[PDB]
């Protein structure tokens, strides 16, 4: 349907950075990979094909991403990891008799498009404008290709020299985990043995057209990551206010001010004081709770997202990683800004079914048992 | 070449326990799934095909095996992981137009050529009468399979109710061994709760030209069941009496390093006699023996490291067989005389890149010397 440019990378990752709620990788590792993203001997085009969902037909698709430690991830340069895992799928499909000419990121988050994109530019496939969830999750079962019962396996993870690693799973009959936890149980690991170095590539859940549509409920969200990020970056949106309303009236989002905006008091959690009020967002890496001192029940609950947005003049939206910093172990940006915090209500294929129960779980790790209650 | 009987797994496991250095799993496992083969409704026959190498040519052959906790293990009673394993590779090759017919044990040990030769039974296949080493080793690296460069995926770990994970590694070049690099993701693969600690495992596929390069060390299994059997029928109940069976029926100059002695109660095995004291180091597999009284020790791996005890009963142990409820040793065990023998290491272990993974092994462990040869 639509094409990037280089340049519109940089806006991309920071509107996905948003509706990554606080997860989805760190802006930072997102930018090191796109400021080598040109026309030349790696990347042999400077266009990157999105097609939607029921355009993605003539071929087959496959998830691809980077997995690990932010650490490592931080380092990277080139995609050498998801364009050798993406490969190994597609010579897998090659086999087969069929042809991968899909990519698509798992969730959304500044690494998740970026890494499809310069993958899909590599290897002259297309990025389907979806993902699976609309946000950023800690585990595989929450996004709707699991939900879907995409086969996960053939899983294949890769590293930048040319190590290569497939992994197949076949659940015994149920008298269980999920397969999609187990997969994931077995696959972080593997990328902690030293040919790894804590990182790699990965290329999962294989798709026909015909498995895509169900399998991608949540549509768009690539372009409505591209269009916040491209008000953001030409400073169109510089208080929480101004966000809740452009989310409004130009994505159609009715978002919840949760708290603030506040300050971000020094270091899984972040804590914002309001005078005499304290609110407290819970993370793993994706932030799953908000926790107002004065209140029993928490103010949002996963799957709803829950983004800072710091008001002022520069970096406006921030994942956990991205918090991070050399002042008070805070950005050295951030320190001195009020920030907010914003729920967004969760995407529709995520407010109920298998994939709620899956949010219950990671929640209830978490301490929290109560019900699922929807900001909107 | 010949066939296997229920009655002829006993004899088996206790020459192979013998030819394990200390290692290669447990009698007692090996013991709980002999103890149930039997034609009925898990094997179809009483009967197990074991083949030479250079007769195994009419299909593909597959090593296949128990990896894992022992404690987890030894509570086993069907080989389901192994067989699911090896099931999940006949499949594999059938899907590539190519027909498994054959397994074969990993190295020697009281489980090996048990665990072999119960999968071969149940999915109608041939035992190859031989193993990668002709001992148990502690690592993969140490077996002619990896010496021989037979790739080692696509690998096939099995759980005992229907769990079957896959897995293949491609390197790059200029690191380690590649089979260094799958064991170190295999095993954590089996500490998921899906698999509780241990699984059944199959890989190294083969074709009958690679079985032949691969496989060096042969004959070991028959090799295992001639000496079970004397042991058996009360024909060596002495250290002595073992050293001229290995020389005169099995063509081994074996060395007797200390004893007949004492065990101590309290990974290392001690023996005392009279004055002189003999600690043998171990991991699972006995890799080296030491007498206080010398500097150099008395004997290391690739050289076997096994122990004889005296008298009327079992004779043979694995360090995990000694363990036992009296003073933390097998009841049986104490009240006798055992000596600790070393067998010269089968040529192709004392030798090329074989010897350089015992010598890394052998230097985690303090001995940074070089191999001396018992014979």
């Amino acid at each position: 349907a639509f094409e990037l440019s280089p340049s519109d990378l940089e806006p991309l990752l920071q509107g996905a950075c948003f509706f990554g709620s606080g997860g989805g990788g760190t802006m930072i590792s997102a930018r090191h990979l796109a400021a080598n993203f040109r026309k030349g001997d790696y990347y042999p085009t400077d266009k990157v094909r999105v097609v939607d969902v029921d355009e993605a037909t003539d071929g087959d698709c496959v998830m691809v991403a980077y997995m690990g430690a932010p650490d490592a991830i931080n380092q990277v340069q080139w995609p050498n990891g998801p364009v050798e895992a993406a490969l190994a799928a597609r010579q897998r499909l090659e086999s087969q008799g069929r042809k991968l000419a899909y990519v698509v990121a798992p969730e959304s988050g500044a690494l998740g498009f970026v890494v499809a994109s310069l993958v899909a530019a590599k290897l002259g496939l297309a990025v389907v404008d979806a993902d699976g969830a609309g946000r950023a999750v800690p585990s595989l079962p929450m996004l709707t290709y699991a939900a879907a019962g995409v086969p996960p396996t053939p899983a294949f993870l890769a590293g930048e020299s040319g190590l290569c690693v497939e992994l197949g799973v076949r659940m015994p009959p149920p008298d269980r985990e999920d397969i999609s936890t187990v997969v994931e149980q077995m696959l972080r690991p593997i990328l902690t043995n030293p040919q790894f170095g804590q990182f790699g590539g990965l290329a999962m859940w294989m798709m026909s057209p015909a498995q895509l549509g169900g399998a991608l409920p949540v549509r768009g969200t690539l372009s409505r990551a591209l269009k916040l990020g491209r008000a953001l970056q030409d400073g169109k949106v510089k208080t929480a206010e101004a966000m809740l309303d452009f989310l409004r009236r130009e994505l159609d989002i009715k978002g919840k001010l949760l708290f603030g905006p506040a300050t971000l008091a020094s270091p899984g959690k972040v804590v914002l004081e309001d005078g005499e009020r304290r609110c407290t967002v819970l993370y793993q890496n994706e932030s799953l709770l908000a926790w107002d001192s004065a209140l029993s029940h928490p103010l949002a609950t996963a799957p709803d997202a829950i983004s800072y947005f710091v008001e002022g003049e520069g970096q406006h939206v921030f994942s956990n990683g991205d918090l991070s910093g050399n002042d008070h172990g805070l950005d050295p940006s951030v320190r001195g800004r009020k920030a907010a915090v914003i729920a967004l209500p969760a995407a529709a294929p995520l407010s109920e079914g298998l994939i709620l129960q899956s949010f219950a779980d990671e929640l209830a790790q978490l301490g929290y048992l109560g019900p699922y209650a929807p900001v909107d």
